[PDB]
């Protein structure tokens, strides 16, 4: 089997992006972030607290004929950026883009924090990073790729994200059509549960490739570009005015400049973010102040791939026994 399900920015800056999921019978389609950054996956619901819903799609277990309450299962996540969300957990058939999983667990939010509820363009995570990060207690379960992926033709899926347009997800094959050149696929370590893989290293612009292992996870569940302090100074001190502000919580450059791009090895291949991809515009309404979508990991722990990084690629997510990390160039 195969499935192919379009993602879709939830607005201007590229934020996150959002694939629609086919939950119970009949279909209750909820839009969600994909998170090859964390294992669960959880919806907003009709036993959310009715204060933390505000214009989400909710997931309604009671009207689907499907579902099945999973006895004593409870959750409970708390991710990089302070957010987090708890509840209790259904089974019940899960399909992406006409891929279909029965028995796969759906976890109930009965509590979302703060920025969940702000967001009403997001209706849940589906996480996309190994099993072994998953939150489901006392019964640990599966991800909605490791329940599929023996039915698969190849154990694998893709991330194709657009800059400021829709992309694509495929589970099961590679499409030859949406990349450029040859893939070139590298090591993966699971043993923190992420797709980690190590850089051979950056440019900044037209500058010298700089070799050094960068050792991160390749996460679409977020936003930026985290890496070294030593790295993010070296791409920043190219931008006349730009800055790191303690306030704001970052760097931030004037809006009136031009970004260089930013590239980043893939083995003996080279993956180049274009400097329109670090714009992330004003920092408040009106301000010519811009935010940099290259930023320090240094109080992170982990240097992260996010979207900024991804958006440039086709990205391999290599499900196999022994996973590797394939990127091409498109």
């Amino acid at each position: 089997s195969t499935g192919s399900a379009t993602t879709t920015p939830i607005d201007s800056l590229d934020d996150a992006y959002i694939t629609p999921v086919q939950i119970g019978t009949p279909a209750q389609t909820l839009n969600l972030d994909f998170d090859t950054g964390s294992s669960d996956l959880w919806v907003f619901s009709s036993e959310t607290t009715a204060s933390e819903v505000d214009g989400q799609t909710i997931y309604t277990p009671s009207k689907s004929t499907t579902a099945k309450l999973l006895s004593g299962a409870t959750w409970s996540i708390s991710y990089g950026d302070g957010s987090s969300s708890s509840g209790d957990v259904y089974t019940d058939t899960v399909s992406v883009g006409g891929l279909t999983v029965t028995g796969q667990a759906v976890e109930s939010a009965k509590k979302v924090s703060s920025s969940f509820t702000e967001d009403s363009t997001i209706d849940g995570l589906l996480g996309l990073a190994f099993s072994t990060l998953n939150t489901v207690s006392p019964t640990q379960q599966k991800t909605f790729f490791d329940n599929a992926k023996a039915s698969l033709d190849s154990p694998v899926f893709t991330a194709d994200l657009g800059y400021h347009a829709p992309g694509t997800y495929n589970f099961g094959f590679i499409d030859t059509t949406a990349y450029t050149g040859s893939i070139t696929y590298t090591a993966v370590s699971t043993k923190q549960g992420f797709w980690e893989w190590t850089s051979t290293g950056y440019a900044v612009g037209s500058g010298t490739f700089k070799s050094t292992s960068i050792d991160g996870i390749a996460d679409t569940g977020t936003t930026l570009l985290y890496l070294p302090a030593t790295v993010v100074s070296a791409y920043w001190a190219q931008v006349s005015g730009a800055k790191s502000s303690s306030s704001v919580g970052g760097y931030v450059f004037p809006c009136s400049a031009t970004l260089p791009s930013f590239t980043f090895g893939v083995g003996s291949a080279r993956i180049v973010i274009p400097g329109d991809y670090i714009d992330f515009g004003p920092i408040s309404t009106g301000s010519s102040s811009c935010f940099g979508g290259i930023q320090s990991s240094a109080g992170i722990g982990i240097n992260i791939f996010g979207d900024v990084a991804l958006k440039a690629a086709f990205v391999v997510f290599n499900g196999a026994t022994t996973p590797t990390l394939g990127f091409a160039s498109k």
